[PDB]
């Protein structure tokens, strides 16, 4: 759609840095916008394009609303989104009652300039970073990751979305994104229907996948380096039935893989490891290096001054290492006994494609409501529990309850900062 005339659109900056030699890192003077989901929608006279979670009367269809709305700039995302930085340092406050209203989460994009992103050279390089999750709680997801958004937000090409990049739109993953406002660049109204519990968001026939790469899903009680594949790695739009993961009817009916090859640490037997003072202890800040190279996956971290391996798992039948590699993904999913869709849309070689596309550093604070992350952070499915995979952390089974975790630890936060990229092994010296 068009762009929003009422607000100009601030931009964060945030410093990051490319890294020659593990010590020889130069830094870089990004900023960072928020995903168009945040965002004001409306008529060319204050009234709304859609509201609540309900588009409007002012909008009629998908290939209309493009043309008769338009999306506005944030602001302060202090006061509004929550969000804060501090040159490196960067802050996403879970619950944010601004003064009219209490907007919940938040979700970002490094940024090459106003108009651009940040794509990332992934296979045979190394991201870095550091996060203060310590008081992320069950229920909640602060998540660092990359994903194939076209460097223009969708801009190029679709011509219907003279917005883009500098509002945060064209998003995309392996879920397909069908709760995205606008697809395609059109919209999301014609048949749009609104969820139960999300006030917010509803799910429109229209979503857009592409390949998902996210070393990061955490929170202070587990985690999960999780590569998601796609028959098309890139930015594809799907149309309903033929739509996949959390907002479709068949969660694998689609191109992508939406649950995907996991190392969820807990989930693979090592559960006395990361936790509040924990081997991996997450009550203080802490070091991820993730290495992306072809079959196989790499994650270390850095805890005053040490230098933390990854447990391998327990299960017979599974290889003995943290290492992200088909010997992996392959005894992994009967054993676990999940649906492989891993290999069912072309094994390690799909994703060792999915690693040479070019990727973005999203990252994002949440609360699902359709999981309550025990998907995450405790016995998922809760469907019999007692088996391998079931498991996932030190959670319980009633917990990540959207509201109820809303109202407990609303003032929590992720602090995302130290970002490092480049060559394999050159952002720290380990
Ligand atoms: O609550 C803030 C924001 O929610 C947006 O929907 C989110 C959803 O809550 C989140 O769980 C999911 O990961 O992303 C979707 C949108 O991508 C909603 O679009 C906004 O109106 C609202 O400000
Ligand atoms: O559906 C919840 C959640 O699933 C995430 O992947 C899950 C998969 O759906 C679940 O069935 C399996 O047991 O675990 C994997 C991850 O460990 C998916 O990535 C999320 O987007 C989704 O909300």
């Amino acid at each position: 759609q068009r762009a929003g005339n009422e607000t100009p659109e601030n931009h964060p900056p945030l410093t990051w840095q490319r890294c020659t030699a593990p010590g020889n890192c130069q830094t870089v003077n990004a900023e960072v916008v928020i995903d168009a989901n945040w965002r004001w929608l409306h008529d060319d006279n204050m009234q709304n394009c859609y509201d609540g979670n309900q588009w409007t009367n002012a909008c009629s269809t998908a290939t209309d609303c493009a043309e008769k709305c338009m999306i506005e700039g944030a602001g302060d995302y202090l006061g509004t989104y929550g969000a804060s930085t501090s040159g490196d340092a960067l802050t996403l406050k879970f619950v944010t009652k601004h003064e009219y209203g209490t907007n919940v989460g938040s979700r970002f994009y490094l940024m090459n300039g106003p108009d651009k992103y940040q794509m990332f050279n992934l296979m045979g390089n190394e991201l870095a970073f550091d996060v203060d999750l310590s008081t992320v709680e069950c229920g909640i997801n602060s998540a660092l990751y990359f994903v194939a958004m076209e460097e223009d937000g969708g801009m190029a090409s679709y011509p219907s979305n003279q917005a883009g990049a500098r509002y945060g739109t064209g998003y995309c993953d392996a879920q397909c994104a069908r709760d995205l406002k606008f697809v395609g660049g059109k919209a999301n109204i014609e048949g749009w229907k609104s969820s139960t519990s999300d006030p917010n968001a509803g799910v429109g026939p229209y979503g857009s996948c592409c390949a998902e790469i996210d070393v990061w899903e955490s929170n202070a009680y587990a985690f999960a380096f999780t590569p998601h594949a796609c028959t098309t790695n890139e930015y594809h739009v799907c149309e309903t039935t033929n739509c996949g993961g959390t907002y479709s009817e068949d969660r694998f009916a689609g191109k992508c893989d939406a649950n995907g090859c996991d190392y969820n640490p807990y989930r693979m037997g090592n559960p006395d490891f990361y936790g509040k003072g924990k081997t991996l202890d997450t009550s203080r800040k802490f070091t991820v290096v993730s290495r992306f190279e072809e079959n196989k996956l790499s994650q270390y971290f850095i805890q005053d001054g040490r230098k933390i391996e990854i447990p391998p798992p327990t299960w017979e039948g599974m290889p003995n290492s943290s290492e992200i590699t088909p010997e992996l993904c392959s005894t992994m999913f009967d054993v676990f006994n999940d649906r492989n869709r891993f290999e069912e849309v072309g094994g390690f070689e799909q994703l060792n494609n999915a690693l040479r596309v070019p990727m973005v550093l999203v990252m994002s604070i949440w609360d699902d409501h359709y999981a309550n992350m025990l998907w995450l952070d405790s016995i998922y499915p809760p469907e019999k529990e007692g088996q391998p995979g079931a498991a996932r952390g030190d959670c319980p089974t009633d917990s990540g309850v959207p509201a109820e975790v809303e109202a407990q630890f609303p003032d929590a936060q992720v602090v995302w900062s130290n970002i490092r990229f480049g060559p394999i092994g050159s952002t720290y010296d380990f």
